[PDB]
DNA sequence: CCGACAGCGCATCAGC
DNA sequence: GCTGATGCGC
DNA sequence: GTCGG
């Protein structure tokens, strides 16, 4: 909050670059600016004592005076005043649009809430569950809610096979008060690297969720990762509660740790520790940490017994999931 | 000045 | 059908 | 857009 209208101004300045330009790394770098800004403690009075922060440059700079002298960017200013960007960056908003699709529908003149709700059969599946719940999709989870969902999918996923694991990660498991969605994180012995002993392991997750009625529908589904909706269950007379999004990602059982380091997050977060560990020599996804030789090319994993374990092969300090939220 | 910027799952398409 | 590129998502 | 080298 300290730093709001700055930190507001960049990520509305990524968002440009990523929906409209198509410059994925302008997007990523004003991110990144906006993240390392708004952990900075102080109230920033002036564009170079920005600077000295890693991440915020020349540009950065000079659009931070702007701010802080006006109030505003005129840059920003023009771009809220095109039609064409404000429709491309609205539409993106739907899930499964993105900045491609999102542009093409602009050409063809479908730029509303109101010409998609008409142009269903111009969708595909993903779109149209995501055109169907928008408004839902932009309400925040209270935690209250997320420890109810949270009951239910562990709950739920004990009764198809209780030696199944499911933890919630994402921005729950850094302990935030609300949350976009519900990310978990599965696993089964059954399924390691190794070996895959059994099938439909995440299949049967799924569908003893939707036989309860608490996934609602599907965005995509493989054998390892699902994205859908899902739904908490009211009571008598209550006013339904919002659908949500749900990530499910099942992850061999002997590779937990970097699964769930992946999934814990936050994504700046994982950038930023994937980007050192290549500085220091070593890879990491959510399978491995693995070194580099000198080629460039992936050596052998390196054993890995807790989420610790990642952070002292790269030289970081351990830090707990609520201070990963960049 | 220049290249690199994290790493990967699923849906959809062109080309064969 | 398969392979690889592309889009969109985590 | 930023930064290391
Ligand atoms: C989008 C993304 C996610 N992840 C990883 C890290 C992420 O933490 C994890 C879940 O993605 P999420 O989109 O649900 O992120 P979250 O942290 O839960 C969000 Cl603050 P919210 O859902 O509360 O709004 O996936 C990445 O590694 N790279 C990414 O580009
Ligand atoms: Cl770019
Ligand atoms: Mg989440
Ligand atoms: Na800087
Ligand atoms: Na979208
Ligand atoms: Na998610």
């Amino acid at each position: 909050t300290l730093n709001g209208g700055i930190t507001d101004m960049l990520t509305e300045l990524a968002n440009f670059e990523k929906n409209v330009s198509q410059a994925i790394h302008k997007y990523n770098a004003y991110r990144k600016a906006a993240s390392v800004i708004a952990k900075y403690p102080h109230k920033i009075k002036s564009g170079a004592e920005a600077k000295k922060l890693p991440g915020v440059g020349t540009k950065i700079l000079e659009k931070i005076d702007e701010f802080l002298a006006t109030g505003k960017l005129r840059k920003l200013e023009k771009i809220r005043q095109d039609d064409t960007s404000s429709s491309i960056n609205f539409l993106t908003r739907v899930s499964g649009i993105g900045p491609s699709a999102a542009r093409k529908f602009v050409d063809e003149g479908i730029k509303t809430l109101e010409d998609l709700r008409k142009n269903e059969d111009k969708l595909n599946h993903h779109q149209r569950i995501g055109l169907k719940y928008f408004g839902d999709f932009e309400k925040r989870i209270p935690r209250e809610e997320m420890l109810q969902m949270q009951d239910i999918v562990l709950n739920e996923v004990k009764k198809v096979d209780s030696e199944y694991i499911a933890t919630v990660c994402g921005s729950f498991r850094r302990g935030a008060e609300s949350s976009g969605d519900m990310d978990v994180l599965l696993t089964h012995p059954s399924f390691t690297s190794e070996s895959t002993k059994q099938p439909k392991l995440l299949h049967q997750v799924v569908e003893q969720l939707q036989k309860v009625h608490f996934i609602t529908d599907t965005l995509s589904k493989g054998e390892t990762k699902f994205m859908g909706v899902c739904q908490l269950p009211s009571k008598n007379d209550e006013k339904e509660y919002p659908h949500r999004r749900i990530d499910i990602r099942l992850i061999p059982k002997d590779q937990y740790y970097c699964g769930v380091l992946y999934f814990t997050g936050s994504d700046i977060f994982n950038k930023n520790m994937r980007a050192h560990a290549l500085e220091k020599g070593f890879t990491i996804n959510e399978y491995t940490i693995r070194p580099l030789g000198v080629t460039g090319v992936a050596g052998e994993p390196l054993p890995v017994d807790s989420e610790k374990d990642i952070f002292d092969y790269i030289q970081w300090k351990y830090r707990e999931p609520k201070d990963r939220s960049e």
